[PDB]
Formats: structure tokens, C-alpha cells, sequence
């Protein structure tokens, strides 16, 4: 009866130590999301009834880590009390797996649940459940929607199963609580009931300055991290995930440490994520067949919408061990446990990153005459507006692209892995431009368009970018004037030109950054004497 319970609490033991964090850290986080998440308040009453619970955010981001410290804490009885036993489902393993039993499939994992079906199913109001990785199951919303049962000893196909058990067809009184992306979200309202939603967010700045203290140990070198990050307002934003600190402070530390000028690493995250991949990778050769397998299997996870290998896809692809080998030792992809034959990538931003450099490479016709059959596109169809529509990760797909378009990463990229680079994908962007001139654009499109430009640091392709402009209208925020700054310096065709400040929301205050701001406004300011058509102007509020 409670063997299992004690198993359960001293497996969780050595996976609550597994990926970075303090214990107070993890503690303080998980009871601060205590505080948020109704289904384990502290004041929330426990009725008896069901309750289906639901928790998104960006990916990894810290939620699975709050499910487990959830679940540990049931086993440690610390909490409400009011459920005799529980279970944790992983979509990773049940991805692979056949045509099952629902009664099979949630007891496959205990070696003796199978000899007490009737009371342990019967018993519906004394269990939990958990799930994770929902929206890597790779289910069709159809076979979840379709073919409901009302028993557990039925026979059918896991996603079949699956949506039952979500729509409350059997088993009504049992309590379920489920971690995924966004998308996954849709689904769920469409296909639960009694629902609560609950978001989270993750490293709030007091968590980064003390995660910052931790790992460097030193007050002065510690400041010196957290305001290096505290530079870039994107990866100031994408640090919100504590792999992301992960992978600054080691960048950093290392930088300092090897007495490299980190300021201009952490002015383009694409540069930052390229030199973390330059430095947690080992020296060798041949590297080059790694990085392609790598760059392939992050290319078909984000075409399907995923971020998980298995090993039965991998075996017959054909990998060799010694890439996963060496995948795993420098932390790039994660393996549990609990899955064994599954693993993880480190991030998302990570995957997209390698996608834009699968893109990137140059393609032989090796794999291309091999009989395995893969659903990846060409470079123009990820830069489509419908499949943007599609997919969205590949708007982030085409930041990253647009960046690792620079040459001094490209020859970095090429020296560090012994990897070919081609210039048709980087015509490829030309051919499209993320054409912008027209009327048909919105404000939106040109401020993206500018910060692919700025992402990319290269002159050339802006001023051939910024070309085809006769007109402009640019509309700044503080946050907005860097890189309008620095792509209007560049386009000499135009003719008119509108413009907009909008208010901030202590005038000394403002003044120790005006200091800063004054070379921005120079540069934008010039464009009045560099070209020599400018007739008309507009200031409008």
C-alpha cells in the first residue's frame, strides 16, 4: 500500500536535483506559485469534486518543475490529505506506445497494479493525476475528439483513450492537472470540462540577481553578470527561463575567465547562443556529421511542432551512438529516467536556432538519394506568410535566420565545426526581402523588419533592404529608437517622412540616460543632410 508511496518520494529525491536551481530557489518559486494556483492554495477550499487543471507558458520555463515539487509534496502528505494515491503519465512514453487498455496503460509502469483492477479503478475520487509534455503526444485533434468510451478495460488506440479520459467520460470523480505549450491550450477547452487555467512565468529580476550571487560567489562579479544581461531587453526578456540564466552565467563566467569583452556577445542573442554552442561542444573532428544530424532532428521537431527524440525514430534514421553520446555530455539534449529512450532539447530558442542553421548548411545530395523520407520544406516556405500563419516558431525561425545570415558568425560557426556554408539561402532573403514598401503593410511588420535588420549587424543587406524605400513612417519608443536608428541611416531613396515619439511614463533620472541617448538621435537626425530628396516632413503628436 504505501511501498509504493515510499518509492515514488525516494525516486523523486534524485530528480528534484536534476536540472539547474538551488533547493531555496525551487522551494521559494514553488510556493510563490502555491500562492498563485488554486488547486494547492493554502486558502482555496478542497470540495469533493472533480477538478481538470491546466498549466501553459513558453517552453520549458520552470511549470514540469512545479508539477514534480506538486506531486512530491502529496507523497510527503504535507498538504490537504485527500487522495489516498496518484500517478504521473508521461506523453513522451505513450507517444511510441500501441493500442492499449486504459487500465494497461496507466498501470504498464507498477509491475503488481494489474492484480487489483476492480478496486483501484472503482475508486475513482481517490486519485490524481498528472501529466506531462501533452503537446508532444503528436496526436490528431480528430482521433482525440472522436470515439468516446465509458470503460477502462476497452481496448483502443492511446490518443482514443487519451481524449476520454480529458472529456470526463469515465472515471468522473478523479482529479487531473496537465502541463504543455500554448497551442495545446485550444485543444484542451475545446475538449475538457471544469476547467481552470493558470499561467506561468518563471525568474522574476530578484531571482536572476540571486541566481547571479550564487553562481559566481562574488558580489562585484555577480553585478558585473546581471547588468551584462540586463543590457540586451530581448535576452533580458528570454531569461525569464532559468536554463536561459544557465547559459548566460556559464557564457559569462567563461568569457571573464578567458578575458574575453562580453558587451558585444550579449548585444545579439543569436551571438550568444552561437558562441554557448562554440564553447559547450568538445574538440575533435569530423564534427561536421554531429552538428548535420543535430540541426535535421531539431528541423523535423519544429516542423511538428515538438522538441523530444525517441530512440525507435532514431534507430531508424540510423544515428550513431557516439553523437548521442556526445549530445548528451555537453548538456545539449536531457534524458529522464523516468523515460528512458526519450530525450529533450536544452531550450526551445536552442532548437530554433539550430533549425535556421540546418537551413543554414549547405545540402548534399547524399541524404537527399537515401530512402528515408522526411517532411521538411525548403527556405521560402518556412519565410511564407500562410505556413508563418501555420507554424509560429518560425517567425523566431526567421529572426534567427536573418542573424546567422552575418558573415563573422558564419566564419566562426564554420572554424569551430568544420561546417560549409551556402550563398543561395542567403539570396533566399533577397528573393523576399519581407517586402514592406507597400501599402499593405502595418506598423508591425516594418518594426519586425527593422529588428531582423538590426538582428543581422551587417551593412550590406540593409542598405539593400532599405533601398526600396520612397517613404516612412516610424513610430518610437524608447525601447524602439536603437534599431530604426540604425537601419534609417541607411535607405537614401526616400521622399517623405512622418514621424511620431510617443510619451515615457525625476528629470535627472531622465538625464543620466540622455547622456546615452545622444549619439541614437544624432544618427537619426542625419538623414535630412545625407540624402538629397527629402522634400517633405511631418512631426504628427
Amino acid at each position: 500500500d504505501n511501498r509504493c508511496r515510499y518509492i515514488l518520494k525516494t525516486k523523486f529525491r534524485e530528480m528534484w536535483k536534476s536540472w539547474p536551481g538551488d533547493s531555496k530557489e525551487v522551494q521559494v518559486m514553488a510556493e510563490r506559485y502555491k500562492m498563485l494556483i488554486p488547486f494547492s492554495n493554502p486558502r482555496v477550499l478542497p470540495g469533493p469534486f472533480s477538478y481538470t487543471v491546466v498549466l501553459y507558458g513558453p517552453a520549458g520555463l520552470g511549470k514540469t518543475t512545479l508539477a514534480q515539487k506538486l506531486m512530491l509534496d502529496w507523497a510527503e502528505d504535507n498538504l490537504i490529505h485527500k487522495f489516498k494515491y496518484a500517478f504521473y503519465l508521461s506523453c513522451r512514453e505513450l507517444s511510441r506506445l500501441g493500442p492499449c487498455s486504459f487500465a494497461e496503460l496507466v498501470f504498464r509502469d507498477w509491475p503488481e497494479l494489474q492484480d487489483d483492477i476492480p478496486h483501484i479503478l472503482a475508486q475513482a475520487r481517490k486519485i490524481l493525476f498528472v501529466i506531462d509534455g501533452f503537446d508532444e503526444l503528436g496526436a490528431a485533434p480528430g482521433a482525440l475528439i472522436e470515439d468516446i468510451c465509458g470503460d477502462w478495460e476497452k481496448k483502443k488506440p492511446v490518443p482514443v483513450l487519451l481524449g476520454s479520459l480529458l472529456n470526463r467520460v469515465m472515471l468522473p470523480k478523479a482529479a487531473l492537472l496537465v502541463t504543455t505549450r500554448p497551442r495545446a491550450l485550444r485543444d484542451l477547452r475545446i475538449l475538457a470540462e471544469e476547467p481552470i487555467y493558470i499561467r506561468v512565468e518563471g525568474f522574476l529580476e530578484e531571482d536572476r540577481r540571486a541566481y547571479f550571487l550564487r553562481h559566481f560567489g562574488d558580489e562585484d562579479q555577480a553585478m558585473r553578470a546581471f547588468e551584462l544581461m540586463r543590457s540586451n531587453a530581448a535576452l533580458f526578456q528570454l531569461g525569464s527561463a532559468p536554463a536561459v540564466c544557465w547559459i548566460v552565467c556559464t557564457t559569462l563566467k567563461l568569457q571573464m575567465e578567458k578575458g574575453e569583452d562580453p558587451v558585444p556577445t550579449c548585444l545579439t542573442r543569436t551571438g550568444l547562443f552561437l558562441r554557448f554552442l562554440c564553447s559547450r561542444f568538445p574538440q575533435g573532428a569530423q564534427l561536421r556529421g554531429a552538428l548535420r544530424t543535430l540541426s535535421l532532428l531539431a528541423a523535423q521537431g519544429l516542423w511538428a511542432q515538438t522538441s523530444v527524440l525517441h530512440r525507435e525514430d532514431l534507430e531508424r534514421l540510423g544515428v550513431q551512438e557516439s553523437d548521442l553520446r556526445l549530445f548528451l555530455d555537453g548538456d545539449i539534449l536531457r534524458q529522464d529516467r523516468v523515460s528512458k529512450g526519450c530525450y529533450s532539447f536544452i531550450h526551445l530558442s536552442f532548437q530554433q536556432f539550430l533549425t535556421a542553421l540546418f537551413y543554414t548548411l549547405e545540402k548534399e545530395e547524399e541524404e537527399d538519394r537515401d530512402g528515408h523520407t522526411w517532411d521538411i520544406g525548403d527556405v521560402q516556405k518556412l519565410l511564407s506568410g500562410v505556413e508563418r500563419l501555420r507554424n509560429p516558431d518560425l517567425i523566431q525561425a526567421g529572426y534567427y535566420s536573418f542573424g546567422l545570415a552575418n558573415e563573422k558568425r558564419a566564419k566562426e560557426l564554420e572554424a569551430t565545426f568544420g561546417c560549409r556554408m551556402s550563398p543561395d539561402i542567403k539570396q533566399e532573403l533577397l528573393r523576399c526581402d519581407i517586402s514592406c514598401k507597400g501599402g499593405h503593410s502595418t506598423v508591425t511588420d516594418l518594426q519586425e523588419l527593422l529588428g531582423c535588420l538590426y538582428e543581422s549587424q551587417e551593412e550590406e543587406l540593409v542598405k539593400e533592404v532599405m533601398a526600396q524605400f520612397k517613404e516612412i513612417s516610424l513610430h518610437l519608443n524608447a525601447v524602439d529608437v536603437v534599431p530604426s536608428s540604425f537601419c534609417v541611416k541607411h535607405c537614401r531613396n526616400l521622399q517623405k517622412m512622418s514621424l511620431q515619439v510617443i510619451k515615457e511614463n525625476a528629470e535627472v533620472e531622465r538625464s543620466q540616460d540622455d547622456q546615452h541617448m545622444l549619439p541614437f538621435w544624432t544618427d537619426l537626425c542625419s538623414i535630412f543632410g545625407s540624402n538629397k530628396d527629402l522634400m517633405g516632413l511631418a512631426i504628427n503628436d
